[PDB]
C-alpha cells in the first residue's frame, strides 16, 4: 500500500530466490513468446515495466500465463510467424527497453504497430535504433526521434553488418532481434565488447549465431529458463540477514558479476559472513548465497565504488549504520544531482532513526550506531523504501516508511519475500 510499516525481526531464516532484473526478464519472455513449444520462465520480475511487455506480446496473440506471486510465466510459443497486428497502440509504460526491443522484433513483421508509453517514455531517445533499423529496410515514423513510434512492418527486411564507434548493448540487442526476420546475416561489431545477455538467450533457445552475427529464417525452440536473481534485489536480504541477530538464510541462484568488486565483497570487507557457492555459468554466471548474522566495522569505500554503492546498493549504508566505527564514501568529484538527492534521502532517514550521518558534496559519512524506531520518507524511491524496510529488521521499534507505491510497481514480491524469511513488513494506508 501507500506506506510500509515494520516491526523488529526475531531473526531471518529460510531459502528464497529473488527475481532477475528488468532487462533479462524482457528478453526472456519476448524470445519465449515466438519460440515453438512451451517455455516456463522462473525468476521473471513482476514489476510494471515487465508486465507491460507481457500485455504487449498478448495483444499480438502470444500465450503467456502469469503467476505473479511466484515470479513464474508459462509461455506457449506461437512460432516465429505467429504474431499478429495489435488492435491498439502497445503501451510500453515507462520502459525504454521494452520499446527498443519491440521495435527490433516488429520492424520485419508483415503488419503495422504503434508503440508508445507514459510521458517519460515519450521523451526517451530512439534515433540510435531507428537509423540502423532503417538500414535493414525498416519503416519507422516518429516525431522528434522519440515515441510514439509507428512501425510499418516490412516483410522484405535485409541483413546488415554494423560497425559502431562506441559500445552499446541496447542497439545490438535490437538489431539481433530484427536480424531474426531479415534476409541474409546481420552482424554487430564494437571497439570493445559490450554486455551480451541477448546472445546467450538466443543460444538457450537454440538459434544459430556466428563481432556477433545472426541469420534470418532460423527457428526458436522452447526451453525452460531460470532467470538469475538481481544482485540489487538480493542485497536487501543479504544486509537484513547480516545485521539481524540469529539470522541464517540462503539466496538461491543470484546473478554474480565476476569482473566487479560488488556489494558482497564490500560487505565482506566490513566483516560480513557470506558464502558464495554452487557457482555455474550455464544460465549469466549464477551462485547460491548463504548469509549469517555478523558484527560489522565501518570501512572507507574506494572512490570507484562510490557511485555504484549509491546508485545500486544504498542498503549498504544501512549496514554502515549498525557497524562499529565510521563508513566514508568520498568520490573524486562532487556527485551528480541524482546521487546527491539519493544520499540526502538516506541521510535524513538515518538521522530520523537516531543515526549520526552527514551528506558531503562528494559523498556521505555514517557513524555506526543503533537504529531506533521512527518515521522516514522514501521520497517514492523504491531502493530507499526497501533499504528502510531492511533497517526495520534491527530498529529498536517500529519504522514507518512513507510513499512506498514505487516498490509495488518495481519489485511487487518484495513484501511477500521479506515476510517469508522473517522480515516483518506490511503495506498500510498513508498520509
Ligand atoms: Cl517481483
Amino acid at each position: 500500500a501507500m506506506d510500509y510499516q515494520t516491526i523488529p525481526s526475531q531473526g531471518l531464516s529460510g531459502e528464497i530466490c529473488v527475481p532477475g532484473d528488468k532487462s533479462i526478464s524482457h528478453r526472456a519472455v519476448l524470445l519465449a513468446a515466438i519460440a515453438e513449444g512451451q517455455t516456463q520462465v522462473d525468476g521473471f520480475l513482476m514489476g510494471a515495466d515487465n508486465l507491460a511487455m507481457v500485455s504487449a506480446l498478448q495483444q499480438m496473440g502470444a500465450s503467456i500465463q502469469v503467476i505473479e506471486d511466484e515470479n513464474i510465466l508459462v509461455v506457449e510459443g506461437v512460432g516465429m510467424t505467429g504474431l499478429q497486428a495489435p488492435p491498439e497502440a502497445l503501451d510500453c509504460g515507462n520502459s525504454g527497453t521494452a520499446i527498443r526491443l519491440l521495435s527490433g522484433l516488429l520492424a520485419g513483421q508483415p503488419f503495422n504497430t504503434v508503440l508508445t508509453g507514459d510521458s517519460s517514455l515519450q521523451r526517451r531517445p530512439m534515433k540510435r535504433i531507428i537509423d540502423p533499423l532503417t538500414l535493414m529496410g525498416a519503416k519507422i515514423d516518429s516525431t522528434g526521434n522519440v515515441p510514439p513510434l509507428k512501425i510499418y512492418g516490412n516483410p522484405r527486411l535485409t541483413g546488415i553488418h554494423y560497425q559502431l564507434p562506441m559500445a552499446s548493448a541496447q542497439v545490438k540487442s535490437c538489431l539481433l532481434l530484427a536480424g531474426l526476420y531479415a534476409r541474409g546475416k546481420t552482424c554487430i561489431t564494437e571497439p570493445a565488447p559490450s554486455r551480451d545477455h541477448t546472445e546467450r538467450l538466443l543460444k538457450h533457445f537454440h538459434y544459430t549465431l556466428q563481432s556477433i552475427c545472426v541469420s534470418g529464417g532460423g527457428k526458436l525452440k522452447a526451453n525452460d529458463i531460470s532467470i538469475p536473481g538481481d544482485i540489487s534485489s538480493a542485497a536487501f536480504f543479504i544486509v537484513a540477514a547480516t545485521i539481524t541477530p540469529g539470522s541464517a538464510i540462503r539466496l538461491c541462484r543470484v546473478g554474480v558479476n565476476p569482473t566487479r568488486l560488488g556489494v558482497i565483497n564490500l560487505l565482506k570487507m566490513m566483516g560480513a559472513d557470506i558464502e558464495v557457492t554452487h557457482y555455474t555459468e550455464k544460465n549469466e554466471p549464477t551462485a547460491d548465497i548463504t548469509v549469517r548474522h555478523a558484527r560489522l566495522k565501518g570501512i572507507d569505500i574506494p572512490p570507484d565504488q562510490v557511485p555504484l554503492t549509491i546508485d545500486e546498493f544504498p542498503v549498504l549504508l544501512i549496514a554502515a549504520a549498525v557497524a562499529q566505527g565510521k563508513t566514508v564514501l568520498r568520490d573524486a568529484a562532487e556527485l551528480r544531482v541524482k546521487e546527491t538527492d539519493r544520499i540526502a534521502a538516506m541521510v535524513d532517514g538515518l538521522q530520523k532513526l537516531g543515526i549520526a550521518a552527514e551528506s558531503l558534496p562528494d559523498g556521505v559519512i555514517i557513524q555506526g550506531g543503533t537504529l531506533e524506531g521512527g518515521e522516514v520518507n522514501s521520497y517514492d524511491d523504491h531502493r530507499i523504501a526497501m533499504a528502510f524496510a531492511v533497517a526495520g529488521t534491527l530498529a529498536k521499534g517500529p519504522v514507518r516508511i512513507r510513499n512506498c507505491d514505487n516498490v509495488k510497481t518495481s519489485f511487487p514480491n518484495f513484501v511477500e519475500l521479506a515476510n517469508e524469511v522473517g522480515m516483518n513488513v506490511k503495506g498500510v494506508r498513508g498520509r
